[PDB]
């Protein structure tokens, strides 16, 4: 049976669900896909509010598993990994076996070089750069019979609003798409979105295909797939708690146990450099595991031909703190339920977890925020280290890992995700490492939480960087990072990572016992509730200072290069962002947005992220279990 949980709490958290799977508040599509927000005029990683993502997805697992804490019906639960499976992880449809089949292990991918400015691609593929061995393989295809990835797409146009279609038939829904392509400086603003499944149907002469990479011959009819690391993990990090929470109730949800563990056994993938070079030693082609960092890259993907066999497969160079996850790496290594049926599984996650430890260390500011990240590809193109720069096994400090506008780690919110992860993992195992790392974060933190005598509060919103970390040694460990510092830029109400803050709080005050972080966690619960619910959930008014990009904003494409998108909006070199999203200006909320704009003032919104309320709901949930009176 389990525990006890504060009434209070656990009401606003069945409020807050019921809210949430409201047919009336449309959270979902009629796929029962839940979209990145309501409003659809909505420009921030996606660009488009009904396009979802493996983000979204795996906060739809953590709600229903909380759900499940307090209704003893898993039933939503096995629901929403049935919903991913079936339109977020490519079927044998999409990814064909017969492709698939054909990758060669010793020969992953082609080097194709990354560019500090979109204007420089389509990147050239170089046969003659060194690639490594691929060492996992076969441990998958071994124990899964298949050569098929089992790991979730990042981004997904649920209504086919861009018209690509399933497979390229035009009409069907949900639709396989992608955006980024083009390195650091191509904003979601800067993207041609394009379908993940290219039959040269689409876009121009060669489909999308020639915007992006250039060979040595015609462009063939392709498939590619990307995966966000970070949102499998927490999806391993949602299923665990669901198991548990059944357990404590008689209950069981064995069958999304498997797929977690599957997931997560796939998810190795992200552990090495992209294309297999030796981590310290970028100039080399490694041989196996000298290529793997251990850390949650930024992703890793693969695709293979559609009208011939052949496929490849990525890793990544890049790693940034905020995808790191010490809980989902401690489930997969030491729990005999979530362990991976791979030979080498569990025991590489067991790697995973101390390094990403040693990571979250080295990264920590003098004052106890955690810095950018590091990468194995200096430039992207695995150029020489500048002198004086600090290393991390021989990877590169960065300070905005993968992207630069705006700098991936000047969002508060990577703060709190990830962290959140540390006082879970700190609160099941009292792990000494990650107590270090809480009580100085957690008192830099609860310095910057501001409440208003009306009621409201303000959060570090945006942060910046002076310095960087000292060179880690294994064996010295944290110096302090006495030169790293962080800035709050400005403050914010971002109900998303203002509950995000609250969770993480609540973990490590109830191991702790700290009373400063317990009630400034209630504090934040109990100023939301009170005052920014409406009828959908909560929501406050806020500030799109970017929304000028959707008229001024240019879109790069190579001289020559013409094509078309699905509704027949031209592709070609002069386009701004609307140009190639025409439909935009049917939206309801066009003609206010716009109107702004002209008056020379900052657009507002009052948006409901699906994250955002489920982060809400799901803190509500943790405050209840752990301070039940
Ligand atoms: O870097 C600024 C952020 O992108 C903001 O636009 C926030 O959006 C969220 O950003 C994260 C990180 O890229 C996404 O994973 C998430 O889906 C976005 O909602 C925005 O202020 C809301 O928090
Ligand atoms: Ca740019």
């Amino acid at each position: 049976a389990s525990s006890p949980a504060n009434k209070v709490y656990q009401d606003r958290f069945e409020s807050m669900y019921s809210k949430i799977k409201d047919p009336a508040n449309g959270y979902f599509s009629e796929q029962g896909i839940p979209y990145h927000s309501i409003e659809t005029l909505m420009v921030e990683a996606p660009d488009y509010g009904h396009v979802t993502t493996s983000e979204a997805m795996s906060y739809y697992m953590w709600l229903e598993a909380m759900h499940g804490r307090f209704s003893g019906d898993f039933t939503g639960f096995d629901k929403s990994w049935s919903v991913t499976e079936q339109y977020l992880i490519p079927t044998e449809k999409d990814q064909p076996n017969t492709s698939m089949s054909r990758y060669d292990a010793n020969k992953p991918a082609t080097y194709a070089p990354e560019f500090q400015d979109p204007s420089k691609y389509p990147s050239p593929l170089d046969t003659s750069q060194p690639v490594g061995r691929d060492p996992i393989n076969s441990q998958l295809t071994s124990a899964y019979g298949t050569s098929m990835l089992y790991g979730m797409h990042w981004i997904l146009d649920v209504d086919n609003w861009y018209g690509f279609g399933a497979r390229a038939d035009g009409t069907s829904k949900p639709s396989y798409i992608n955006t980024f392509q083009r390195g650091e400086q191509e904003s979601t603003w800067e993207t041609i979105p394009q379908p993940c499944w290219d039959e040269h149907k689409f876009g121009g002469q060669y489909g999308f295909l020639d915007l992006f990479t250039k060979d040595t011959g015609t462009p063939a009819k392709q498939f590619k797939y990307t995966n966000a690391p970070d949102a499998d993990a927490r999806a391993v990090q949602a299923t665990y708690w669901a198991d548990q929470w059944a357990k404590e109730q008689g209950k069981s949800v064995s069958t999304s146990v498997g797929k977690a563990t599957k997931m997560g056994d796939y998810l190795r993938y992200s552990f090495f450099d992209k294309y297999f070079r030796k981590i310290g030693q970028p100039s080399q082609a490694g041989t196996g595991y000298d290529a793997a960092h251990y850390l949650l890259s930024w992703y890793y993907a693969w695709g293979g031909g559609i009208d011939s066999t052949w496929s490849w497969i990525i890793g990544s160079s890049h790693n940034h703190f905020g995808y790191q996850n010490p809980f989902a790496a401690w489930v997969l290594s030491t729990d005999a339920n979530f362990k991976p049926k791979s030979s080498n599984g569990a025991s590489d996650w067991a790697k995973s977890l101390d390094r990403q430890l040693e990571f979250y260390q080295w990264l920590q500011s003098a004052e106890g925020a955690i810095a950018g990240g590091a990468t194995n590809s200096w430039n992207g193109r695995y150029e020489a280290v500048p002198s004086g720069t600090s290393t991390f096994y021989g990877m590169g400090y960065v300070e905005n890992p993968v992207y630069a506008d705006p700098g991936s780690n000047t969002w508060f919110g990577m703060q709190v995700w990830s962290m959140q992860r540390v006082a879970e993992l700190y609160y099941k195992t009292g792990d000494a490492r990650a107590k270090k790392l809480l009580d100085k974060w957690a008192k830099w933190i609860n310095g910057e939480i501001k409440f208003n005598a009306d009621g409201t509060f303000q959060i570090p919103s945006t942060i910046d960087w002076e310095g960087q970390p000292d060179t880690w040694n294994p064996t010295q460990g944290y110096t302090g990072n006495a030169n790293l510092h962080v800035k709050v830029v400005n403050y914010g109400t971002d109900l998303g990572c203002a509950s995000s803050l609250a969770n993480t709080l609540t973990y490590y005050a109830a191991k702790s016992g700290d009373e400063t972080s317990r009630q400034n966690a209630q504090k934040l619960l109990d100023a939301m509730w009170n005052n920014y619910s409406d009828s959908k959930g909560i929501s406050t008014v806020e500030q799109r200072g970017d929304y000028h990009r959707f008229l001024d904003q240019e879109v790069f494409v190579p001289a020559g290069w013409t094509g078309k998108m699905p509704n027949g909006d031209v592709i070609k070199s002069g386009v701004k962002f609307i140009d190639i999203r025409s439909k935009y200006k049917q939206d309801p909320e066009w003609q206010t947005m716009v109107a702004a704009l002209q008056a020379g003032q900052v657009p507002t919104q009052r948006l409901h992220r699906f994250w955002a309320q489920s982060e809400f709901a799901v803190a509500n949930g943790v405050y209840a279990i752990l301070f039940p009176d």
